[PDB]
């Protein structure tokens, strides 16, 4: 579960752990993973022009800071069968920092 962290640290975590597959900007393209602009408050599997797995659409999670933290702890345990091949951020502070950044950077 989420507590406010450091967006500055979260930016560095994004650059090293997520940027490979994702962009955050309004104008950012889908890559291996979908662009994440507007992710919070949208249901999973809803970015236009991206081909999601059945598993991601089926989860139908309304993304918020708390379920994002559970997801990022271990994506495959939260959405078994997702094609996001990322083992997770096991340190709670890392998830808090990353999500603090993501809440701002995807607006
Ligand atoms: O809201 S934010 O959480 O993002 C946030 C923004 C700013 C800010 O001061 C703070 C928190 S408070 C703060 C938090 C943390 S910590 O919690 O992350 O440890 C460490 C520090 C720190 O002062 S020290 C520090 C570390 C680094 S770094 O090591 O190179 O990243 C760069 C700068 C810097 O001062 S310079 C620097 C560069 C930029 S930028 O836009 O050019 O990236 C913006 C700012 C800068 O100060 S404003
Ligand atoms: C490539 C090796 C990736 C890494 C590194 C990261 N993500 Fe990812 N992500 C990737 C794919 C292929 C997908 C689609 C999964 C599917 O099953 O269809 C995703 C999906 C997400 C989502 C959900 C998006 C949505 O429902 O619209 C989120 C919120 C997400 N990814 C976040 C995220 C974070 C925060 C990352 C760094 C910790 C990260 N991803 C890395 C591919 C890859
Ligand atoms: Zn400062």
């Amino acid at each position: 579960e989420f507590k406010a962290g450091s967006a500055k640290k979260g930016a560095t975590l994004f650059k090293t752990r997520c940027l490979q597959c994702h962009t955050v900007e309004k104008g950012g393209p889908h890559k291996v993973g979908p662009n994440l602009h507007g992710i919070f408050g949208r249901h999973s599997g809803q970015a236009e022009g991206y081909s999601y797995t059945d598993a991601n659409i089926k989860k139908n999670v309304l993304w918020d800071e708390n379920n994002m933290s559970e997801y990022l702890t271990n994506p495959k345990k939260y959405i078994p069968g997702t094609k996001m091949a990322f083992g997770g951020l096991k340190k709670e502070k890392d998830r808090n920092d990353l999500i603090t950044y993501l809440k701002k950077a995807t607006e």
